């Protein structure tokens, strides 16, 4: 394992990703995964790690976060990844471009990406289609502990947000474990003010009647997932408002249009959302508001900066009942996975924790 690991982030993705431009580098990750080329996922989940949450087990609770397999194309590869739950997208109503290219750009010194992929989507019917043609094997693997999210956006030219994503509700809900109304990629015009008060209750209530109009064996969990540049006024409304409408959890966080002080990279002035390393404290401090703020009744997904078992274990502690991590696998690659999992288990046992679930907002209680 720690063979495996040390290889791959020292030799070989430096050698792979010096070679290809970033975008081509992701696509080909794709492509790879869709067909399983991948090393031994070599650790085994033990109990410690499973965590009952959204209606779901999860064998562990380690995801893919969105942005990775925007389109639905490698997700039985990322569960052979060792992932305990993968999230697609994000899905936008109509297919679109996105932005004009380069728009990712690495920050090798600062263990970081810059994107502005701005939802390049193949579209709700063609994910649809996508997932209908693995619709039992996901149920199999959901009810084996290994769920499945989906992430809807919203389309460029778009007049009614709310609209876009009771559309993705309809189409997306019935193949999901659980959606995500994602409302805080930083590149989309206007899509973060949908974090406001009034437009976030009227738009997650239109959700949620979508949500609720699905058949019970196809109706998922919505969360909100919310960007980590919020306001606190920000926070405290959207804290209310998920209170209010019963709204299933939090993914606690997108990417930051912020620029920490110390980055280094060349590209570090570039426009998009920042990811990995210097995102991670303002995730984890995010989470630990945004659990205080919903009483640690309403479940949280910790993202933003996590490559080993204590960022991990610092969200869990935080407030987060699962983590998701993206950017790490851009440097340390598909090792990284049983890496977290394995530290994880180790703190988990080093400060006396039974498992996850003890461990979930522990610092809250100190
Ligand atoms: C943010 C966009 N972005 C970038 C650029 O910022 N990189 N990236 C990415 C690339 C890769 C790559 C490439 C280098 C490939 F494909 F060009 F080699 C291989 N592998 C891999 C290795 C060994 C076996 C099986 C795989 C899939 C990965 O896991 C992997 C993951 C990633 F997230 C990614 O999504
Ligand atoms: C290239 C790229 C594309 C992304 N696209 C999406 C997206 O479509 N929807 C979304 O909710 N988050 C998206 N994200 C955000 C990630 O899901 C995650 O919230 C963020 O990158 C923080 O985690 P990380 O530091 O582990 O990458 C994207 C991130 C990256 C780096
Ligand atoms: O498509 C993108 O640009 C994207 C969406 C998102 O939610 N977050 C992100 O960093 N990029
Ligand atoms: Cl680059
Ligand atoms: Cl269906
Ligand atoms: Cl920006």
């Amino acid at each position: 394992a720690t063979g495996d690991e040390r290889f791959y982030a020292e030799h070989l993705m430096p050698t792979l990703q010096g070679l290809l431009d970033p975008e081509s580098a992701h696509r080909l990750a794709v492509r790879f995964t869709s067909l399983g080329l991948l090393p031994r996922a070599r650790f085994q989940d033990s109990d410690m790690l499973e965590v009952r949450v959204l209606g779901h087990k999860f064998r562990n609770p380690v995801g893919i976060a969105a942005g990775f397999d925007k389109h639905g194309e490698a997700v039985d590869g990322l569960y052979k990844m060792g992932f305990g739950f993968v999230e697609i997208g994000s899905v936008t109503p109509k297919p679109q471009e996105g932005n004009p290219r380069p728009r990712v750009f690495r920050l090798p010194e600062d263990q970081a990406v810059i994107n502005r992929y701005g939802f390049n989507s193949h579209g709700l019917s063609v994910v649809e289609h996508r997932l209908r043609a693995r619709q039992q094997k996901q149920a199999k693997l959901t009810e084996d502990g290994l769920p499945l999210g989906v992430n809807l956006g919203k389309n460029k030219t778009s007049v009614d947000a709310a609209e876009d994503y009771a559309e993705g509700v309809r189409v997306l809900g019935p193949l999901a474990d659980y959606l995500v109304v994602n409302v805080s990629s930083p590149n989309t015009a206007g899509l973060r003010s949908l974090q406001g008060k009034a437009e976030l209750r009227r738009l997650l209530t239109k959700v949620l009647q979508e949500r609720d109009g699905l058949r019970r064996v196809h109706r998922p969990a919505v969360l909100v997932k919310i960007a980590p540049d919020l306001t606190s006024q920000d926070k405290e409304d959207i804290a209310s408002v998920v209170k209010e409408l019963g709204i299933d959890g939090l993914i606690v966080t997108n990417t930051t249009v912020s620029r920490p002080a110390g980055l280094q990279g060349a590209l570090r002035s570039e426009t998009g959302g920042l990811s990995g390393k210097p995102l991670r404290d303002l995730s984890t401090q995010t989470i630990r508001e945004m659990y205080a703020l919903t009483q640690g009744r309403v479940p949280i997904i910790g993202v933003g900066g996590v490559s080993s078992g204590q960022d991990a274990l610092e969200k869990i502690r935080a407030g987060a009942s699962l983590v998701q991590l993206y950017t790490a696998l851009t440097f340390w690659g598909p090792p990284v996975v049983g890496k977290v999992k394995r530290e994880l288990e180790a703190l988990l046992k080093e400060q006396g924790f039974g498992g996850v679930t003890d461990a979930i907002g522990a610092d809250h209680r100190r």
